[PDB]
């Protein structure tokens, strides 16, 4: 189910930050962040905490497909407690911070940053905020 | 021209805040931002600030007409100057703050809070920033 979604037609990659405010409702499901590229609404970046198995797997969807998944180390969540989770792009990486920790890079495989121009978020997260501003390089 | 839209289905009113930052490119025309409502994409509020004649123009297009428009008398905007505005809505009015100041407030016309689910922002504004925040009554 779709909780947020935004668009900006100029597009809003790199040098642009995202933050979402918000908490799950259970220990046992999930949710996800998404940056699509236009034309094809293919996702460039796919953020996705997994709260039954404690992992954030991250990916992309290009060409029809799901790539390598890269899956963090940690999981800085905690089931319906409150969190912030900022991503910001610069022309390298999606870089992730939750509650002010920087958690993980994840390299552009979408090279053609200027066409993410969507944020879709979904599944399991009670949204608070969500914030998009333009910081520079 | 489409310059950034969002969606929160669940409903973004009453009790929730936008705050866009961003300055035109000129002094000669003009932007908009609308807060629309489900089913129908009516406007249940339109805020359209006007840079050649200088004056805000606040309406709603409901039932397939414009109604009466709502004039403010001051212009608190320069052009090619950086602005916040925020849009606060209660169980009554939008409530209208440009660079922290209280301007005017709009009541309700579509009552059906709820069903207002989408946020357009058009022509001439150069957009910094959007936050969307849930903020209580
Ligand atoms: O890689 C992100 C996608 O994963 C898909 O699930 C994978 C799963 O992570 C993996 O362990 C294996 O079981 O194959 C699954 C199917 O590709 C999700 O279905 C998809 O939504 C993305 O999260
Ligand atoms: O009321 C908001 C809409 O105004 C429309 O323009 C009006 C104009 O303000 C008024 O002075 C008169 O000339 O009738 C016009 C047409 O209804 C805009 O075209 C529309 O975009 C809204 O801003």
């Amino acid at each position: 189910a779709l909780r947020f979604e935004a668009l900006y037609p100029e597009g809003m990659c790199p040098g642009w930050s995202v933050v979402v405010k918000g908490k799950t409702s259970s220990n046992t499901s999930m949710f996800e962040i998404n940056f699509l590229s236009h034309p094809g609404d293919q996702i460039a970046f796919h953020f996705n905490p997994r709260f039954a198995s404690s992992r954030i797997v991250c990916n992309s969807f290009l060409a029809n497909h799901w790539g390598k998944e890269e899956v963090n180390k940690t999981f800085p969540f905690e089931a319906k407690e409150p969190f912030q989770v900022e991503i910001y792009s610069d022309q390298d990486y999606f870089h992730i911070f939750i509650d002010e920790n920087k958690i993980l890079q994840y390299k552009h495989r979408q090279k053609q940053l200027s066409s993410i121009t969507k944020l879709q978020i979904l599944n399991d997260i009670e949204i608070s905020s969500v914030e998009i501003t333009k910081r520079g390089l």
